[PDB]
């Protein structure tokens, strides 16, 4: 080929390898994503960073650790039903996922973002799709202001 022997990782494993998405993988393990990850095909996932997580409250955070159901659920809006990647864009791209609503994905000054949200380091070929580490956990749409 080119540059093998070394090994590969899964987009799932790519995340279990990285301890920065360690505490994020228990999440999809639980939530039971990770066979789906596992197996081939094309999955956009977003997992953030370390710290990305200790900044959420006990609030979201824990219940995401605690019911399994939100749980995936987030997981479900994390991951895509397709790889989009910052190669063919042009304004704005609709990522459609599996929770049920489309993952907003775009490409303005060389900069990818999920959600309107800034991504840490997108571009993560994987062994049957694609991964793009974020700053901080995405969420769902939903009246957050009360």
């Amino acid at each position: 080929g080119s540059s093998g022997s070394s090994g590969m990782g899964t987009v799932m494993d790519v995340l279990k390898g990285d301890n920065r998405f360690s505490m994020l993988v228990a999440a999809i393990q639980s939530a039971g994503l990770t066979e789906t990850l596992n197996r081939e095909g094309v999955y956009t996932v977003f997992a953030p960073t370390n710290e990305a997580f200790r900044a959420l409250p006990p609030r979201e955070r824990s219940r995401l650790l605690g019911d399994a159901k939100e749980l995936a659920n987030i997981l479900k809006y994390h991951i895509g039903d397709e790889i989009l990647v910052s190669g063919g864009i042009g304004a704005l791209v609709r990522l459609k996922s599996l929770q049920g609503d489309k993952l907003e994905v775009s490409l303005k000054n060389n900069v990818v973002s999920v959600n309107k949200e800034p991504v840490a380091e997108p571009d993560i070929m994987a062994t049957n799709g694609v991964v793009h580490v974020i700053t901080n956990v995405l969420q769902p749409s939903g009246p957050s202001s009360g």
